[PDB]
């Protein structure tokens, strides 16, 4: 979908300052935003699945 080792330039602001705070990799997400921007909602769901493995690993 996208050209390689451009993910560092379609990060959006929101998203780079989401993913700095808590420590996550974006490869592991998908840009949704248009034309392939990674957008702040594509952060919160790097977000989301960091919580799941902490809750998952508490009820383990």
């Amino acid at each position: 979908e996208h050209i390689p080792g451009t993910l560092r330039f379609r990060l959006s602001p929101a998203a780079r300052n989401i993913l700095e705070k808590h420590s996550l990799d974006a490869s592991q997400g998908t840009a949704t935003g248009p034309r392939g921007i990674f957008t702040k909602e594509d952060a919160l769901k790097l977000v989301q699945l960091k919580q799941t493995g902490k809750i998952l690993e508490h009820h383990h």
